[PDB]
């Protein structure tokens, strides 16, 4: 039936791809990333970063940090990783499941920082990425000010619990807007290659710090 | 803009005025469905009398409650939280069942609470003979007991007491909810409740 195909976590994404992973054993110094379509994109756009690396990319387009607690256990804690990458909230503050609430949106983040830490998973908080606006959802007016104070608190909670925080933020922001660069935009919230290699660089660092 | 997919809605306002009244020593947190939420419904007292705060949700399957788990419980600083859940998995409500998942989230909520100093209590499932809503499921009572078998077994293993209501309240071959305790089959009545109180209370008791 429709009714049973339900699968709002879309936990089906990956199924498959952790089972073959999990077939093949531990691995050493595995990091997952956790995102949306900026971190399904990183893949799609410069597999060689995560393959070069022992990165495994774990993002789903159109997902918001509610989808990502839901996959966490699968899509992270199930993998044995040492380090997880968690990139969310874009697509809170684009409204894609409702309303945004950053209470909600905070305390889904703290809740995946608790459980990896609870598998004894290291964990790197990033920033929410520049939008002067989502394209498909012209509504959300103030953007910017949403993406800010999200990032104000994942940053100072990182701080209070010793977990290092990557601003690629303040690298790719621009104008008083506070748009993504165009240099390395084409619609405003996605990175092109360009804009993912400013990221690799600092996730890179950071990563090699912890590891 | 209207979506809520975990029905954070439902307690918000509720929870907001318990965060005002400020924390309560030995505040108990009971996260189900409409198990649950009937309980509150059926004897009011029961919890208001004891300091335990209700969270059911009707319909809700365990990936709701690790949805609602941090606003739901966490924010209420409760000393232990019970968590009853699994039925409305097994009867699909939120598509194909997958035990893995199931229990995943249970696990998942446990390491939550532990991480912020809540205690635990976990519970079996209740018995069904079957769920009429759903006809498709026709092995209700056999993934109810192998849930149940498989909570019981981390309870064990990780030192947190496990409440036990189906072997109270299971009757016949079938493996149905006692006549006695139910009338749709699924959901208790009072005299249920008042069975599921006896248990629960006692392990509380003993938790705090
Ligand atoms: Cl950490
Ligand atoms: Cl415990």
């Amino acid at each position: 039936s429709d009714a049973q195909k339900q699968d709002w976590g879309n936990l089906k994404r990956y199924a498959e791809a952790n089972k073959e992973l999990v077939r093949k054993g531990k691995q050493k110094d595995r990091v997952v990333f956790m995102g949306n379509s900026i971190t399904e994109g990183w893949v799609a756009n410069d597999a060689a970063f995560f393959e070069d690396n022992g990165y495994v990319g774990r993002g789903i387009g159109g997902q918001t940090s509610s989808h990502f607690l839901l996959r966490f256990r699968e899509d992270v804690i199930k993998l044995a990783p040492a380090l997880v990458v968690i990139n969310a909230g874009t697509n809170d503050i684009a409204e894609n499941a409702g309303a945004y609430n950053e209470e909600y949106t905070f305390g889904n983040i703290v809740s995946m920082v608790e459980l990896a830490r609870a598998n004894k998973i290291k964990v790197i908080l990033t920033s929410v990425l520049p939008a002067a606006a989502f394209g498909w959802n012209p509504s959300v007016k103030d953007a910017p000010q949403k993406i800010m104070q999200l990032n104000a608190r994942i940053r100072k909670y990182a701080q209070e619990n010793k977990i290092p925080y990557v601003d690629y933020y303040s690298e790719m922001v621009e104008g008083d807007n506070k748009a993504l660069n165009s240099s390395y935009t084409r619609d405003g919230v996605h990175p092109t290659l360009e804009g993912y290699k400013v990221m690799e660089a600092l996730i890179k660092k950071a990563i090699d710090k912890v590891l």
